[PDB]
């Protein structure tokens, strides 16, 4: 069964195989006095591994590199932060330390720099205007417009029909907004319907935090964000 939050110390990283060559990584952090899940993706790319997002901080992420090798034994050579928050770039430092080439939209690097969060080295051109999509190794990267953050990207694995929406998508257990400090609440339902239009194929849908679902995660997220909008 996919892991739930209370099973994972603030330091233990679980790997959850989602298909041949596709895993998710699951870590936990403390924030607001409380303890939260966080998902990221691992995609095999021939001989190497593409990482999507950090494990939320340098400790967790050095740890996350150590499951992968222990459990998968393939080198992580590239990594993508899907937006500028710490649960995504927390431990880019680390990854670069180990030789991982880090990447991020130019929108994400600038807002990370403005924010005092770590900065991916490379820039992921071709993702600026809403609807922009580019190909990155075994997956597709999509910029659905402002939502959870103005920079958020979302990731699609054709090979297994996995759609990783990160923090732009909520799990079903999550009924209420939670951190929208950097959200474009007006655009978020829209930015999201695109994700629906441009990836109807997706059987597995991972959110930034919590239990994967199918595409009803999207409609649930819109419901949450709209509810939130009206107070
Ligand atoms: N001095 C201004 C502070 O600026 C900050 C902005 C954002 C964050 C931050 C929220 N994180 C989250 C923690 C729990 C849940 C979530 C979520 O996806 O809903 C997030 C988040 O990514 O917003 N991660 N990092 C932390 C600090
Ligand atoms: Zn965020
Ligand atoms: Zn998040």
């Amino acid at each position: 069964e996919y892991p739930t939050v209370s099973e994972i110390p603030v330091g233990e990283v679980r790997l959850y195989q989602i298909a041949d060559g596709v895993w998710s990584h699951i870590a936990t952090q403390s924030f607001d006095g409380a303890v939260y899940p966080s998902n990221g993706l691992i995609v095999r790319d021939g001989d190497e591994l593409l990482l999507i997002d950090t494990a939320w901080g340098a400790k967790n992420t050095a740890a996350l590199l150590a499951e992968i090798e222990k459990q998968i034994g393939l080198p992580v050579t590239r990594a993508v932060s899907t937006h500028f928050h710490d649960d995504r770039v927390g431990g880019v430092d680390v990854l670069r330390a180990a030789g991982v080439a880090t990447y991020a939209s130019p929108s994400t690097r600038r807002l990370a720099e403005v924010e005092g969060n770590e900065i991916p080295t490379h820039s992921l051109e071709g993702l600026s205007s809403s609807g922009d999509a580019v190909r990155f190794g075994p997956v597709e990267l999509f910029y659905p417009g402002a939502a959870h953050s103005t920079d958020n990207l979302v990731v699609y694995v054709p090979s297994a029909s996995v759609l990783y929406g990160g923090c732009a998508i909520y799990e079903l257990s999550r009924t209420s907004a939670g951190n929208v400090a950097d959200a474009d609440l007006a655009e978020w339902p829209t930015s999201i319907e695109r994700i629906q239009q441009h990836y109807p194929e997706a059987q597995f849908v991972i959110p930034g935090h919590g239990l994967p679902g199918g595409l009803d995660l999207l409609k649930h997220t819109t419901n949450v964000v709209k509810a939130h909008t009206n107070r």
